[PDB]
């Protein structure tokens, strides 16, 4: 249930898409220094080359084999990634696409980013190897052989997501051919796994196979580490399946998070700022420590799996920045940082036809993150991660660590306020008019740089100014028309 991360990091980036080099050097050249935890990297292992349509980012979610052989990279280099990023103490989580093979219905042969040959119909995967006995084919009880009802259980693990061949997790061959490619990796220097549709699986097949894992490379880590695991289940509640049968695993995303999240911030159906004073349990939510929490995932951002309309991302820049900041400075749940990369969005009729577009590329080759000297990126990678607002409030998270949730104000509408004990206060303003109040920040006195609006450079700010008193009293002004309509200060942007 713990992350494995260095003592004072608490998050964790999501580098979609990236090549391993890529993200070799930026553990060194920015994660690290930044206080980032750790990055969950797209699936490492070997998947379909899919060209109809033009090499789509979910192709890399239907295996052909467990060789680390991928558009990002191979396994040279992917050993050479988490060897660097763990030698500055940035770990490494990998995307586990374990519950299935590929589409059912892919043509079979050697269009593979590696070149292993698979057939589909036969349900042949050599590289593996498996067969048609690793397979649920008998088990599932659908006319289609797919999943068609969430509200059965039964089917929803082993019947096809999607028609993709789904893996008889209760054989012990299959659990420990899985067991063996996430060794291979843990002994690589892995720090844990996001299991990608974890709801499709049994929680025991689940339990088997992690009770085959070794405990963390000892080189890096301390005896006895076990891998971070955070399972991919969506439970936005109107089914049977909770995220809570998952809790003896490990983690598990809590897709009500953002979703709720995304209403609140839009003011969708009467929802306000000024409710988030509960925020967490009190919301619905599952416990604070078994929650992977995040405002938007890989595939909300593009209307994919679930979270609706009212999901943030990157195209919603200002309000985003907002909802990231809230997250980042509210205690619940351990925090996962979207990187995403831009597309051509393209809206008929209220959905994006060009949701399957995958990252930047050349004829098929993705284009390497390019840093500007304004520390932006370029070749159309967004870069969340580096952008001033959110960069700075992985810090604050990091400053405020362990710190009680306290002092919130409220106008009863959108402006809200709240510390994090004595080290950090955060205020926002999402309502149509001005905030400007005195408010109790529980900090001690002295001028504090707001890390929003800018930085504590050479003992100076660059941006907005906070002065406490002795009172623990600060005022606040943020229009309504602000860059960024919330300020957060806490005791490392003191001068
Ligand atoms: O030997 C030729 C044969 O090799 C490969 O067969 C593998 C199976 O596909 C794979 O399932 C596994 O078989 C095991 C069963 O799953 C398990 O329940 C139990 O019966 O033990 C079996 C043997 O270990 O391993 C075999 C052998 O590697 C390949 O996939 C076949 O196409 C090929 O004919
Ligand atoms: O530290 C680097 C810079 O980080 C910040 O720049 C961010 C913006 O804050 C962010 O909103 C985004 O720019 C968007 C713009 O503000 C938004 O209104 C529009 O819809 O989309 C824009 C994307 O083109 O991305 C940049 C980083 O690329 C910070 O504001 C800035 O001062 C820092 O220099
Ligand atoms: C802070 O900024 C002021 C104004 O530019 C400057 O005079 C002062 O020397 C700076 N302080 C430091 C520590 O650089
Ligand atoms: C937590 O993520 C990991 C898996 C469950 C455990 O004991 N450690
Ligand atoms: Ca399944
Ligand atoms: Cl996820």
């Amino acid at each position: 249930y713990s992350p494995n991360t260095q003592q004072g990091r608490t998050s964790i980036v999501h580098l979609f898409e990236w090549r391993w080099v890529d993200i070799a050097l930026e553990c060194e050249r920015y994660l690290a220094p930044k206080g980032f935890g750790g990055v969950q990297v797209s699936p490492p292992n070997e998947n379909v080359a899919i060209y109809n349509p033009f090499r789509p980012w979910w192709e890399r979610y239907q295996p052909v084999s467990y060789k680390l052989c991928t558009r990002s990279g191979n396994e040279d280099e992917f050993r050479n990634m988490v060897t660097r990023c763990n030698n500055v103490g940035v770990r490494i989580y990998v995307d586990a696409v374990i519950n299935h093979m590929c589409g059912n219905a892919v043509s079979a042969g050697t269009s593979s980013t590696c070149g292993s040959y698979f057939n589909p119909g036969s349900r042949d995967f050599p590289a593996v190897p498996y067969s048609g006995w690793d397979f649920n084919d008998g088990k599932c009880k659908t006319g289609s052989g797919d999943i068609e009802n969430y509200n059965d259980a039964t089917q929803v693990r082993d019947c096809r997501l999607t028609g993709l061949l789904d893996l008889a997790l209760e054989k012990d061959y299959v659990r420990s051919k899985i067991a063996e490619y996430m060794n291979h990796l843990i002994d690589i220097g892995v720090a844990g796994f996001r299991l990608d549709a974890s709801k499709h699986m049994w929680p025991g097949d689940i339990k088997a196979i992690l009770d085959k894992l070794h405990n963390l490379n000892s080189n890096w880590f301390p005896a006895g580490s076990k891998p971070f695991i955070y399972q991919e289940v969506i439970d936005l509640g109107g089914e049977p399946i909770k995220s809570s049968d998952y809790f003896g695993n490990g983690r598990v995303t809590e897709f009500k998070y953002g979703a709720k999240l995304g209403t609140v911030i839009r003011k969708w159906n009467g929802e306000k700022m000024s409710y988030l004073k509960n925020w967490g349990e009190g919301w619905g939510f599952m416990p604070s420590d078994r929650a992977l929490v995040f405002v938007d995932n890989h595939d909300n951002q593009r209307g994919h799996g679930a979270g609706g309309a009212s999901i943030l991302t990157f195209w919603d820049a200002r309000l985003y920045k907002m909802a990231v900041g809230f997250m980042l400075a509210h205690p619940y749940g351990f925090t996962r940082v979207m990187s995403s990369y831009r597309w051509p969005r393209q809206f008929q009729n209220g959905n994006d036809v060009n949701d399957w577009v995958g990252p930047p590329n050349n004829n098929g080759v993705i284009k390497e993150v390019t840093i500007n000297p304004d520390t932006t990126c370029g070749n159309d990678w967004v870069c969340e991660h580096r952008w001033r607002q959110i960069r700075n409030m992985v810090i604050f998270r990091n400053v405020v660590d362990g710190q009680p949730f306290t002092n919130w104000y409220d106008n009863g509408s959108n402006q809200v306020a709240f510390g994090r004990g004595n080290r950090g206060f955060i205020v926002f303003n999402n309502d149509d008019w001005s905030f400007s109040l005195t408010l109790q920040t529980g900090l001690p006195a002295g001028t504090y740089c707001d890390v929003i609006s800018g930085d504590k450079i050479n003992g100076n700010c660059t941006g907005i100014k906070i002065y406490v008193s002795d009172d623990g009293k600060a005022h606040f002004s943020i229009s309504n028309s602000a860059e960024d309509p919330f300020i957060a200060i806490h005791a490392e942007s003191k001068l």
